């Protein structure tokens, strides 16, 4: 079962299908000009307190990052992530061979970088002979299933402007932050000039949306999406996606389930006296599995192994898990 | 009214939205790894009778495009198209872009190359100081409303493989060519190597395929997919789509309606003493209209104009065009 | 013999040998932070009468034009070129590799193109859809050994800069059009915005490169350099090489006599009855051959036939040419 | 002064303008077509006992460095090296803009890096979402001073073959290294499959070789190199370069001077009560300065400071290094 293998397993809210249908009545001009997608902008923008923001709309997380990334930099210039992020480890190189930048890894604590870290490695970095430190992109929630505090990513986010930075915050999991941290979506993103909105994991059936709040640093950014095959011609059916998915709060109620899931799974693996590899903040749930027990839950359950030198494995839970779901997961494991 | 300004001014069939539906239950394996995909794909290589070919499935036609050019070159290799392609004019060069190869253009009567062009720009270039010629690619039907018949695309791709090289066909209207030459897709496509089968235009939300009948040519084509963002991990609603649409021929009904609405249309504007820039042999009417009467046209239609340089304006009929719709546009081109 | 291949045949300049001579003691500080750089970045800001240009020195041809064109764009903009231009052909696409954006050919009169022609190409390319019309390259003297006038490229630069374009000029033998013309450097490239400066051809060891007439417009033009390898560590010896040669005018002395030749061989060739291919207005004679007389004729002199499809064969003279050789070939053309 | 700033601060040795003056009479055919081409290519071939391979030339390391690399690989390969890396830290990312592929940092003792971790990093990347691990690069000796033991680089080369991965060893140093160990040039390298030569730091004026010892593995390297502008058009003076060096052992006399200059620094410094931040193995001192110290060494030779976080400077000897520039530099420290 897939159960668990990843929220991008789970199916479509139905709210989402229905808004599908809404819009499928009629011709509608192309490319993104009709109403369905002022309005899903509006929605997005509204929702990130970003009244000056632009919106795009891309088919999956690694397009919405590439689109970010590659508007943001030229080929010398320097990009900087998390030792965990997807953009290094997930995407096969997409946004280096999009951009044509160096991208550089950050230690990091389960995704949790420290600003020191970063100051360290943009110092000194002027001559000609240097890649040119130009942006930084965060994760938040983390690939380890960690959510920056109001303060830390706030923090974070102040001290790589200082030095001249831009930042991306990739939130493929925006949602699980902002109802983990009962905060504003904005709180919980800290002042980041672009940012990777996932709609996929948290109830659509595809789309990640792009919030440019300062769009004079990404001049471009339009013709990149277009130059990769991201932009819909029968746009009304992205953008109603994202319409339904934000409908009367309902992504953050989607959120909210998910990661009461994940905290049900995580106490019940505690439980059977089994240690958590990274704290359960969110939607996932990473567990230090031997390999036989792994070997015998894979009967059952697919699940990831995001380091092949550790003896961890993911559990994900999406808008769609069911207390029963973790409660036989738990007797798989027993 | 965008009734005529694209077939992807059209909404979706509703099968399409019914197969949607049907996949819509429970998790599912990500990135294609499930039942559904496996028949799409197996209904593209039946209706292709191409069973050694592999499929990949991409979000727009642009994608499907770029993927399969970028995957049969390296940078220094050369990209063959005629002057109205749309991987040389609507695709703001991703094309180029992505496979950091040269695209040279080729001399074409609406969209029809003739193979002596192509063997005149591919002769004497073997020193190490050129770009080396690798692949064409053809559009069928063609962006100017043509089709290339069974004989001529038989002809074409023959001499490119004689040549050596890789032929790409563009179909994004694929279904308007095979039903208006009632002959089998193979036949409509000539032994290519490469196809991109549109879906989108045809009556998908989303979704066009490659039909990859020689996989030893493109090897990495997977990685390059990924790469652009185009694999979908909820997978099971792209592949939902393309199986409804091609369930027990509906796929070519649609384009055989739209092919038909093309015909009424260009018949009665004839009919009104205006005249065509190109025969109607698919689902677009180009018709020759001056400046003053494009801008009364528009107040009721929009209608591109593909050509700056040239008084010409565009109809394009969908599977939901009407009889209505058509004589509506008549009444106004009056 | 190579006396007639290319003028990249002939060796070095005596002076060129001396001043490489002149700055081979002690240490010196690397990359171009030296004296003898400023010196020679001073002669030819001085001979362009261009006091605001920055100055870079590349290793080839091919280099300086790929610098300059690549740091005038970005992927999603389009270079034009005419169809016989070296960036389109003789470079196997390294301008397109490195840019990231499609190079289009403009028809030409042997390099020369009508400023009509440029306009047609650059109207109506406003869309998200369309490559973003942004530079031009001409060349001085041109692929096909002629000059432009004065006047004419005056006007076509003009036009340019009308249209919104910057203008680039590849003058990998632009003293041979200097020369030719009688007028100053800054006339014959007609406010251009950057030129790559031959060196190399005009009797150099090696050595291109790039006036940078507007900086503004081509921000990051070291790094572009850097990354592809074009900064040389001990860059007194491509500065001393261009200080030696344009050192009292000797630059436009060496093209006078390379003219001087090539016409000496032009007018032999017409006395012989032959048929001149294009005018010979600067040091390449282009002349129709048959084929018994061409495979001869290859026997005794290595020349180039830059056509396949045209029995045309080039021969270019250099500062090195003597009369003796020009009157040998011509003997042998009987 | 720059007399310890770097070794490609030094001039050129008198053997090599020798060399230059015997091959400039006459025309020659062009871009490596010629027989001193030819026999710069074979005394490389014999120097690393390696007949089998093919010899290009580049005019700078980091174009030897990017054409290596970047044959190697398709974009969504994976390149690895150490963290001081030249490849990674001072060529402003031009390897990674090149080949489209993400490079990837190694921990490592002074460049030396251990099997274990080039393991660790290559372990369970098969999967389409990943870069794919392609070829790591050595550098020998290193960038922080040090050489590889012939059985470390024999064993290195061994581990990396046994993942199924290609070595590029950046030898910008190599003729250090072997004048260090006293062993056969081929045994410094340890049967990598591709090597950047140095010439330029040697005592050259420019010019940096590639000795592909496994060519199938780099299929279109000779069109990489033409791309980016390195294949020269005077070829014969790079070949006569190297031919003159390599002629009677010269290299390896030059470079053993430069490392016996080296260590009579290294052992003055050390005498001096201050501490080496890394042994001094070849022509390269890294030693702790504090701040006074280097300001007031600073007004009188220029030194590099790699690491800004680090107090540590770097002296570099060359061929042309003299006893009293070394004993000025051990009294002005004092």
């Amino acid at each position: 079962s897939a159960a668990f293998a990843s929220d991008n397993a789970a199916p479509a809210h139905p709210r989402v299908l229905e808004a599908l249908h809404h819009v499928n009545q009629g011709p509608a001009p192309s490319y993104g000009d009709d109403p369905v997608t002022a309005e899903a902008a509006e929605a997005l923008r509204t929702a990130f307190e970003s009244p000056g923001a632009d919106v795009l709309f891309a088919f999956t997380g690694t397009a919405a990052n590439i689109i970010a990334l590659a508007s943001a930099v030229r080929p010398w210039h320097e990009i900087f992530c998390s030792d965990v992020a997807h953009v290094l480890v997930d995407e096969a190189g997409g946004p280096v061979r999009l951009s044509g930048a160096q991208l550089t890894r950050l230690a990091s604590d389960d995704g949790l970088i420290s600003p020191d870290e970063l100051e360290r490695r943009v110092r000194g970095r002027s001559a000609v002979h240097h890649s040119q430190p130009r942006i930084v992109s965060i994760t938040q929630s983390t690939e380890n299933g960690r959510v920056w505090s109001a303060t830390a990513v706030a923090q974070f986010v102040d001290r790589a402007h200082a030095l001249g930075l831009l930042v991306h915050v990739d939130g493929a999991r925006i949602a699980n932050a902002v109802a983990a941290l009962s905060i504003s979506p904005l709180e919980a993103i800290g002042d980041a000039d672009i940012v990777s909105v996932g709609g996929t994991k948290n109830g659509l059936m595809f789309g990640d949306a792009i919030l440019v709040r300062r769009p004079a640093h990404f001049d471009g950014i339009h013709f990149v999406q277009k130059q990769i095959g991201h932009l819909a011609s029968k746009h009304r059916f992205v953008a109603a996606q994202f319409a339904g998915l934000f409908e009367g709060g309902l992504w953050l109620r989607n959120a909210a389930h998910a990661n009461a899931m994940a905290r049900r799974l995580s106490t019940g693996l505690e439980a059977l006296g089994l240690q958590l590899a990274s704290p359960t903040e969110s939607n996932e749930v990473f567990v230090k599995l031997d390999g036989e027990a792994h070997r015998r839950l894979a009967e059952r359950y697919l699940v990831h192994q995001p380091d092949p030198g550790q003896p961890v494995v993911r559990f994900v839970c999406s808008w769609s898990t069911t207390e029963t779901e973790v409660d036989d997961a738990l007797a798989a494991l027993r």
